[PDB]
């Protein structure tokens, strides 16, 4: 897709620290841009939509080809359209905003200069970051995770799309996600089905693939961290079903591991640990700094801050698995305990070692789950299931919590900030920033 300027294109600015072994943080100025997807998509040389609610032109796109040589990606504007503003080292996503149209979340990544993405080598490093998850109710997920996208966005690989990370294109997960509207250059719009209880989303015949690093997903009453390997580290175009994940027709038999090894502390079974209010260590009406550590050995250590009191990630005992480092023993213990084995299949720590060792972008979202109502993360899941079933309860929310529509209508003015974002060596980000 080529880029269009009806509307222009102003990323707010956000900074963030960049600290040493020696002891000193420097500031760094950055910005976020939207994803897009969520932009407008209309022909070059008018103001005809290609897609408009879940389907697309037939005649701008009758192939994945000629839809991209004939659309483009627009402007956002950020605060009226998708609630998404900054100050400082602070960014905040709200969740439904009204404009002229009603808009769901958004997803952002943050960028080096106006038109690349800023690359991150985690492995060795550690990522400290405050937020404030008083605003998420059940159903909601405030994301901050990292994906291998190239840093132009996918511009050199595929010269058919010049519209690059200044529109945010080139997106990819450990989901392969088939929702894309442009892969590699190229529509999506071949083999395009619309979504069935969503008006403005659909899946293609197409999916994009890439190692994820999820280190926080979450609301006010669950949280979890979760490393996503695939066989091949970076983005990856798939195939139909074959792409795996939620979407297709089978989540597994991809290149990707779509389910991770994931440490959700009341999914482990502290379930005193994080929740709103007084009664839990970690008090979600309040904000609270995390941060997360990648040692060299390709395990993941992690430790919060709340109000000067620090808390190393809570000890977990799983099969002959004890302690609260995320390694290759837990992932096995898990994998054993709960089930599955994708993580493993995938290559486990060991190949997402090759993500952490490579550089990854930064992405922070908000949004709600069309497919799952985010049951895996604070309810019980399968909801058919009981605390008797080992990892099926992940949070308090009720079974029935989550549904898109409900939790639009109820809770239109959920939100979610991340702010105070420093990066470093191990050990380096408790100290004074610059
Ligand atoms: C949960 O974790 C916190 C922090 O490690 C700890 O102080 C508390 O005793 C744990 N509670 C339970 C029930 O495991
Ligand atoms: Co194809
Ligand atoms: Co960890």
């Amino acid at each position: 897709q080529s880029a269009c300027t009806l509307q222009s294109e102003t990323h707010p600015p956000l900074t963030w620290q960049k600290c040493s072994s020696g002891g000193t943080c420097t500031q760094q100025t950055g910005s976020v841009v939207i994803d897009a997807n969520w932009r407008w998509t209309h022909a070059t040389n008018s103001s005809t939509n290609c897609y408009d609610g879940n389907t697309w032109s037939s005649t701008l796109c009758p192939d994945n080809e000629t839809c991209a040589k004939n659309c483009c990606l627009d402007g956002a504007a950020y605060a009226s359209t998708y609630g998404v503003t900054t100050s400082g080292n602070s960014l905040s996503i709200d969740f439904v905003t009204q404009s002229a149209q009603k808009n769901v979340g958004a997803r952002l990544y943050l960028m080096a200069s106006d038109t690349t993405y800023q690359e991150f080598t985690l492995l060795g490093n550690e990522f400290s970051f405050d937020v404030d998850v008083s605003q998420l109710p059940c159903g909601l997920n405030g994301a901050l995770y990292f994906v291998s996208m190239d840093a132009d966005g996918g511009v050199s690989k595929y010269p058919t799309n010049t519209a690059g990370a200044k529109y945010g294109t080139g997106y990819c997960d450990s989901q392969c996600p088939r929702d894309l509207k442009f892969i590699n250059g190229q529509a999506n719009v071949e083999g395009w089905e619309p979504s069935s209880n969503n008006a403005n989303t659909g899946i293609g015949g197409h999916g994009s693939c890439c190692s994820e690093m999820d280190i926080w997903e979450a609301n006010s009453i669950s949280e979890a961290l979760t490393p996503h390997p695939c066989t091949t580290v970076g983005q990856e175009i798939c195939e139909g079903c074959g792409c795996g994940g939620t979407y297709s027709c089978n989540r597994y038999g991809g290149t990707c591991d779509p389910d991770g090894c994931d440490w959700n502390p009341y999914r482990l079974g502290n379930t005193s640990f994080y929740g709103p209010g007084s009664s839990f260590t970690l008090d979600t009406t309040k904000k609270l700094t995390v941060v997360t550590q990648f040692e060299t050995s390709g395990a993941i250590n992690r430790y919060y801050v709340q109000n000067g009191v620090t808390f190393q990630q809570p000890n977990a005992e799983l099969g002959s698995y004890s302690g609260n480092e995320l390694n290759d023993d837990y992932c096995t213990a898990e994998e054993a305990e709960f089930g599955g084995s994708s993580f493993s299949d995938k290559g486990g720590l060991t190949q997402f070692k090759k993500a952490t060792s490579g550089g990854m972008v930064l992405v922070m979202s908000l949004w709600d789950d069309y497919y799952a109502n985010m049951l895996w993360l604070d309810s019980t899941y399968p909801t058919n299931e009981t605390s008797s079933t080992p990892g099926a309860v992940r949070g308090s929310c009720s079974t029935s919590s989550g549904v898109p529509a409900q939790v639009e209508s109820q809770s239109p003015n959920a939100k979610v900030t991340f702010s105070n974002i420093k990066f470093g060596p191990i050990g380096s980000t408790g100290n004074p920033s610059g």
